[PDB]
């Protein structure tokens, strides 16, 4: 019966198409022109279902899936119903246990490529040639939250790529902050409880705004450089294509001749630096909590394919101890002002998953794939999570047998003697199940390091110490980074880092707990933890008055770098904004607004207070997106309001409250003719005022303003103007 | 080392105290002396801390948990580090499946006990006598959501209890509505995929406003009772404690004599019924996704012991085929005008677990878990969760022993043959494993059905019939009970039910799924149909105008026991009032204020612009609990606001924004003195309004007349007025 509409409109079309214009479908229905060689590896296990039966999981076909079988039509349910029995089962058993850490995340297809060759540095295949395309898969995640949490929560995000190589997977598995909060593995059970929900309720969800994280904080210094990249706006970044990249660890890059080259990766967002104000942020979580996971999916199926730039800052062996930092500590960043980030290549995302399930969720990266080329070192932190991914993936995904799933199967050749596990897929032929072995000539064989295709050898480094469960000496410094990142933000990215640290600190039940992480904030910057201290009513004691600020950062006072802003990185394809319909709109505005957006690859979404359509002035019917509350302003960059009847929306609340809504979250708005009477809604200004475009029209110039403020992303210069605004 | 704060402000007092008063804790810490023979039961295996040396699983003592065993303090980590792979093997290992429904739930201890013996009715242990006390553990839950989404979305709830009898456990697994979505357990899975996140994308989370809920919705009219439920304000309670609880089916009660008697289970909330209203709630879910599971531990912690009724609908085994609809059919309601909820016993809660985990998420309801006195019935969606938790739990807790993980232990004996699986705690001594056994003289035995203390015997029930996969013929009705529903309703009610299911309908976004679901609204009610298609740019055609509405359900045009504020029921108990502060606080205003709110039993928190203090008028030092933005009105049932120095928060943003978002919520707001200037931020006449308490001080009637507000919960004559309002 229940079929499809006669239209045709039940199915999205399968080309580029904006934002909320089709309904989102699988990767490989949206875009089946779409390939990779990891992609086309994958149609093994793809299931269609058009014009087939409806079947058991035996092939059985169904004849009645609306019924259980009874004795009688009001009878008991028989044991005998095998069809019932395991459609129930599957459907019992569908869930795995989530991500220890990351279980809130979002994941694509897409594919990489070395500007050039880097056989010089590094023996690495994938980094040998410029056309050589090597496919990944890309998770970007939350941390704390369960895999149910929401998206735009203040926490660190995960950045974690699978390189499909010919010589194995490589997974970089980093942040978008380039240190870590511990310097140990040992206490990442310890830190992770901390930032988790407390044990006795399980509250709260996706915040470190609880007092044990800042109990920790307080207690373990070593956490403040993390802490402070996490309080600041870098914690809740307005997408995933909008942040930065990073592998933490200090790694190796070995090259063909045995040389080991210290290397620290990055990604570099190719749609630039971006990230939500707190207020937006927060409220976002409540009205779409799969906010980044949307963007980042409806982006794709856009042909906004998000782009990153591999980066490596590199550091010749002989340098190793000239930095006043251990390069190995973790919670050390190498500033870009002393070590520059080298251009390597460029990963493009252009592909969703058919099946979240399938693909994202059994997805299973670990910063221990390396591949010949690639070393690690000894930072303490990096060195424990190559025991940890390991171990927690027999569990997770039930078994041995997890790069057997489909998803995480290398696309290179992989044979060896390991048999069996819980669903072993792999049927072995070999004669041999050990080596050395006769029987098969000791296939297959282990091969000799060497320039190219060779065996991996580790970099053979000098070990000389005790067996001590030490800290070095050397990882015994935790404020002058911390100072250094705060003192290469801008202004407002100061100020909202001290708001960040006053809200969290103010959930902070035990009085005592923010006293002492405002004494710890007193070792960095006291014009920091003087703002904090006086957020949270604490007075600064003389002693924490006189506490000697840090040294700088190798004689760096400041790394512009660090800032999401100081150097301005705007790009505005991708963005979307609002435009507020009225039943009488001026088809010469819109034709003007919508021309000037598809220049710049800037999406719309029609809003109205009611869904349906409306008539322009022309007779052009304009179909709504959604409602003026349906969809607020938090979701969008900027807000336009095109003249017409606006007498029609003039008293409306919602429409109202959507520009003040934006205008607190520091978002452009545009007015046209009419229009221009909501500037009294947002009580400010009467010729003008900047980061508001009002002319008689939406015309060319108008356009231009509102494009050049949506490039500069958010209106910094209204900071002062929004807390006398009730919204 | 000794870090807690000589003072001991780390540790809460053993005692009841208000919300926010002391930082919460585990229950057996935060009252010892409320005990049952559950908690005392779980004795064995409570494990203390304080004043213990640190050590592996295994016993052996820490020196350093600091750090990692690596050869040199900068050199690699060592294999033999046992301590830290035990303690990062643990931490990897800490999660399981979540509930494939109802992840998401928060549970505490209680205790249950009969008014009255019902030895006439039911040979059930735990009902024959006014003096036994039965020991329960309750866990309360949305649906759709993970383990990790949020309270107060719009959802069904699960009230899910657990009674541990002397003869038995008995688990009562119902929720918040008296019907279900479908009639068979075979379309569960159908259902549940449905309304769950899309599965290319996994959008979205705790939410049925996307297109597969909708679509399954308007191809499956049995859906539409329970819709209704859903889209009133049934679907976003203020709390657990103010919603009521069914066990939905016809179940059977069975006397010593062995008669049967139909009953349908009901739990009566002693704080009355309340929910919040949409835009709130939505907004709730991101500025406290906790919100449910803080209030009822918080509750707990204050002595706010949420209460329930246990009541009954019984109905005669003659009477199974007098009502028009069928008794078997979930979808279908019993209305209380034709048979009254009889009272049974009562239900506190009053004390939460120590460890979320180990007693919460581990903890397995099921509703075949039933004992001597009661039976089942034919419903054939009961018939099929018969065998689904038997089933999902044996993955879930990793085995068939999860009835030895603590919290699902039963407290009176059980012994069988049983043995093995994965994870067996009991040892068992009998030389026998099997029965009928002559060495250990057939020990266990069974025992014959009897008046007390005797086996389990099923309720000989007539079956006739073939074996069919059918509906029967009297579940093929789809409209009465939706429009019975509709029709109980206030008129602020239906309000809220056209506006929820238009919000959602705006959520879809395939068009021709909208107007298919009109279409069914129209089978159900005109006037409902007709307001939602207009929020929807729907026009109805003359064919859907004069659909015929569905008969009467047997006579009653209405049911005032259907809705949630039709008949007062308003408990201002454990309640809580939001205060806002200024730096010079007229101190005679609070002490009126807080002992009155302290009478009755409501909390209060004192608000302002910043943490800390500040000094009321004559040196009283207050106190701050939360900052404007950082408890904000979503969290509070009502806004007093005191005289003092009113210009100190009258160009506060946050402070006037407060009291728009109440007002625009329909909360009671108390203005005293100068605090109605604050009138002109919400525009209030001169005059006043009903719902607004206005004075020149504290004094006299204010708090009686704030508090009878309080009592209403909102203020439903204000709607029309917060139309507009840009809020
Ligand atoms: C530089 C510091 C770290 C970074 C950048 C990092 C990054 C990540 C990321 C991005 C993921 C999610 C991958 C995905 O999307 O599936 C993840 C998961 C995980 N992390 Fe790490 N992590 C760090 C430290 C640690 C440490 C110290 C440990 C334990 C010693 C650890 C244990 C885990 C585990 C067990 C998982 C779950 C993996 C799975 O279930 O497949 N992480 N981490
Ligand atoms: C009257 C209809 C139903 C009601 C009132 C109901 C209620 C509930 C509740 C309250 C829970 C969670 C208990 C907890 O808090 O642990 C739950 C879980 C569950 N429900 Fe039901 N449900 C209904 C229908 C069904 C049906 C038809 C099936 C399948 C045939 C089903 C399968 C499950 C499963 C598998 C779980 C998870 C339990 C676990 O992992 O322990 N439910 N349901």
């Amino acid at each position: 019966d229940s079929l499809a509409p006669e239209d045709g409109s039940h199915r999205p079309a399968a080309e580029p198409t904006p934002p909320g214009a089709q309904p989102t479908a699988p990767g490989s229905l949206k875009a089946p022109d779409t390939r990779n060689e990891k992609l086309n590896s994958l149609e093994d296990v793809r299931k269609g279902s058009e014009n087939y039966a409806l079947t058991t999981n035996q092939g059985v076909r169904i004849a009645d899936d609306q019924n259980s079988l009874r004795a009688g039509s009001r009878g008991p349910t028989l044991l005998e119903d095998f069809i019932l029995r395991e459609k129930i089962t599957h459907f019992d058993h569908e869930r795995i246990p989530e991500r220890i850490v990351a279980a809130r995340g979002s994941a694509a297809h897409g594919y990489f490529q070395p500007y050039k060759s880097l056989s010089d540095i590094t023996k690495a295949d994938f980094l040998s040639d410029p056309n050589k395309i090597t496919p990944v898969f890309v998770r970007f995640s939350t941390v704390q939250g369960g895999a149910g949490s929401a998206d735009t929560v203040r926490d660190i995000r995960g950045f974690a790529t699978k390189f499909y190589t010919e010589e194995g997977i490589f997974d970089l598995v980093g942040n978008n902050t380039p240190i870590f909060f511990i310097q140990d593995a040992h206490k990442f059970p310890d830190f992770v409880h901390a930032v988790k929900p407390e044990p006795h309720w399980a509250i709260p969800q996706g915040q470190s705004a609880h007092d044990t994280f800042w109990d920790y904080v307080s207690l373990q210094p070593e956490t403040l450089h993390n802490v402070m990249w996490a309080m600041s706006d870098r914690g809740i970044p307005r997408s995933y294509r909008t942040m930065e990249g990073f592998g933490i660890h200090t790694f190796r890059l070995i090259n063909a001749e045995g040389k080991a080259t210290f290397v620290r990766f990055h990604w570099k967002p190719l749609a630039g630096k971006a990230s939500l104000v707190w207020d937006e942020a927060q409220k976002l979580t409540g009205r779409d909590p799969d906010f980044h996971r949307r963007e980042l999916w409806e982006a794709i199926e856009a042909g906004d394919f998000p782009e990153y730039e591999l980066g490596f800052q590199l550091i010749p062996e002989e340098d190793e101890f000239k930095f006043d930092f251990d390069l190995l500590d973790p919670t050390k960043l190498i500033p870009e002002e002393l070590v520059p980030v080298q251009r390597v290549g460029k990963m493009v995302l252009n592909r969703n998953p058919d099946n979240f399930f399938a693909e994202n969720e059994q997805a299973a990266f670990h910063p221990g794939h390396i591949v010949p080329g690639l070393d690690f070192t000894n930072d303490p932190l990096l060195q424990g999570r190559l025991f940890s991914y390991t171990d927690t993936q027999i569990s997770r995904l039930g078994g041995p047998n997890f790069h057997e799933i489909p998803i995480n199967r290398p696309t290179c050749p992989y044979h060896n003697f390991q048999r069996d596990g819980m669903h072993r897929m792999g049927i072995d032929t070999n004669p041999a199940n050990y080596e050395p072995n006769s029987i098969n000539d000791n296939w297959p064989r282990e091969t000799p390091p060497g320039p190219k295709r060779g065996g991996f050898e580790s970099y053979q480094e000098r070990v000389e110490g005790n067996k001590v469960r030490e800290r070095s000496p050397s990882f015994g410094e935790y404020y002058s980074h911390p100072r250094l990142f705060w003192l290469s933000q801008t202004p407002f990215e100061q100020r909202h880092i001290v708001d960040g640290f006053s809200f969290e600190l103010s959930k902070v039940v035990r009085p005592y707990i923010r006293e002492r992480v405002v004494d710890q904030l007193a070792h960095i910057d006291l014009t920091l933890a003087q703002a904090v201290a006086k957020n949270l009513g604490i007075e600064l004691t003389d002693d924490q008055l006189n506490i000697t600020p840090p040294p700088d950062v190798n004689g760096l006072k400041k790394d512009p770098s660090l800032s999401l802003y100081a150097i301005p990185d705007g790009d505005v394809k991708g963005r979307v904004v609002a435009i507020l319909l009225n039943d009488e709109v001026r088809s010469a505005d819109l034709l003007a607004i919508l021309k000037a957006l598809k220049a710049k690859g800037v999406h719309a979404k029609l809003l109205y207070s009611r869904m349906g359509e409306v008539t322009a002035d022309d007779g052009t019917v304009l179909p709504i997106a959604a409602t003026f509350a349906g969809a607020p302003s938090l979701t969008v960059d900027a807000v336009i309001v095109p003249c017409g009847n606006i007498a029609d929306i003039a008293d409306n609340g919602d429409a109202n409250y959507y520009l003040m809504e934006a205008y607190k979250h520091l978002k452009p708005i545009a007015l046209a003719g009419d229009a221009r009477k909501f500037k009294a809604t947002i009580k400010i200004a009467d010729q003008g005022e900047e980061g508001i475009v009002e002319a008689d029209s939406a015309d060319g110039s108008f356009m231009d303003e509102l494009l050049t403020l949506m490039a500069a992303h958010r209106v910094w210069s209204r900071i002062p103007k929004i807390d006398k605004i009730p919204a």
